[PDB]
């Protein structure tokens, strides 16, 4: 039931992601490799590029096998395109085990490395289904699993900052565990609740309720999750539905009354500050997100502080004040559960028995008064189907899926 290897083999920079020490080839090169349960690629810088310290040299590794195949992968506020291949592949701080994966080497990217993230490539730990170029190219948990006695399951531990912080010239530094192969209970305390992944395609769970401190926001729960609702380690913030989000910072914003902040701070684009130590958290409500649970009728909570969702940056022109920016956003693709809901618990992604479970992190962010929470069961009567069926293209629709 101990995986000590494992734990604290997570860092990053506050907003930049977390990322886990990999090699690549033979001998074996050095990579940092940003943790993402939001995509189901391996790919890593293979070319000089200005916010690159390193990257990874093909001509260098014996091992290294060309695919002779490229790949492009847009996103909505960037890019990178690379080439295809196999290699061996490794996590120091992991599995005692090395796999041939499926790597795309990035010979070319726009907007996608960021300025002293401290990472070089991204490991996409979802499907098959949303790989690029296509759901043929084997994701590489899939064969870490296939080649190796692995347990199909890992979970993350996502630690936040950390008010006071350290510095005032660079962002905080942030720390997490990601197990491979099992749960470590060091990380957890109280109960472990398990949430259906409704397909395996992103980690898609469906939400059911909604409260901000305890008041019901009472929508049609396909609100909640429309068009998708995802658990993502590779979004900072929670991201909700317009609709949902409209409601979220209005009910916020009464609780919170008592201080007018300008509206750029609830657009996110704007740090609000107290003196040192003085932050009224008890004016901000608790967010309480119901999911699905395994039984039928069934759901479970979890709840999440202020200390989750206003994130710390230490300004230089301030750094008298404790500043904070607001982390919950507006999205037009679904609900998303990023750091922000992340970093309140310990996180099991049960890929073999096709789940997501959460307890509450030994590590989470709170205060004296209020903590983070996972609580159930709570049931209802006649429940509505509160997923969202996605409109089918003719695109999908004429996929073949031999
Ligand atoms: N899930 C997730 N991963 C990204 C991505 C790409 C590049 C950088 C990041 C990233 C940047 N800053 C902070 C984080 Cl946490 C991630 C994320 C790739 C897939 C779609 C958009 C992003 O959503
Ligand atoms: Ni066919």
């Amino acid at each position: 039931g101990s995986f000590v290897e494992m734990v604290d083999n997570l860092r990053g920079k506050s907003g930049q992601g977390y990322y886990v020490e990999m090699t690549v080839g033979s001998p074996p090169q050095t990579l940092n490799i940003l943790v993402d349960t939001g995509s189901s690629n391996f790919a890593v810088g293979a070319a000089p590029h200005p916010f690159l310290h390193r990257y990874y040299q093909r001509q260098l590794s014996s091992t290294y096998r060309d695919l002779r195949k490229g790949v492009y992968v847009p996103y909505t506020q960037g890019k990178w395109e690379g080439e295809l291949g196999t290699d061996l592949v490794s996590i120091p701080h992991g599995p005692n085990v090395t796999v041939r994966a499926n790597i795309a080497a990035i010979t070319e990217s726009d907007k996608f490395f960021i300025n002293g993230s401290n990472w070089e490539g991204i490991l996409g730990l979802a499907y098959a289904e949303i790989a690029r170029p296509d759901d043929s190219l084997e994701p590489f948990f899939d064969s870490l699993v296939k080649q190796t006695h692995v347990p199909n399951l890992f979970s993350l531990q996502l630690c936040g900052a950390g008010f006071p912080l350290n510095q005032s010239e660079v962002l905080a530094s942030v720390g997490g565990s990601m197990i491979i192969g099992g749960i470590d209970h060091s990380l957890y305390t109280g109960s472990l609740w398990y949430t259906p992944i409704r397909r395996e395609w992103y980690y898609e769970v469906i939400i059911v309720r909604v409260e901000i401190n305890g008041q019901d926001l009472k929508m049609d729960c396909k609100e909640y999750n429309y068009d998708k609702s995802i658990v993502d380690s590779g979004t900072t913030n929670l991201r909700l539905p317009k609709k949902v989000f409209e409601a979220a910072v209005k009910s916020i914003k009464a609780a919170s009354s008592t201080e007018k902040f300008p509206d750029g701070f609830w657009l996110g684009e704007q740090l609000v500050c107290w003196q040192a130590g003085t932050t009224p958290w008890n004016i901000f409500p608790v967010i309480s997100l119901y999911l699905m649970g395994e039984v039928t009728n069934q759901s479970f909570r979890i709840t999440i502080l202020p200390q989750q969702y206003l994130r710390p940056v230490e300004d230089v022109a301030t750094s008298q004040d404790d500043c904070y920016k607001f982390a919950i956003s507006q999205s037009s693709t679904g609900t998303v559960m990023g750091a922000v809901i992340m970093e309140g618990f310990y996180v099991v992604f049960d890929r073999a028995r096709k789940r997501i479970g959460f307890a509450v992190s030994a590590c989470h962010v709170h205060d004296e008064f209020r903590t983070a929470a996972v609580e159930g069961p709570f049931v209802t009567l006649d429940m509505e189907d509160c997923g969202y069926n996605i409109p089918q293209t003719d695109e999908s629709r004429s996929h073949h899926h031999h």
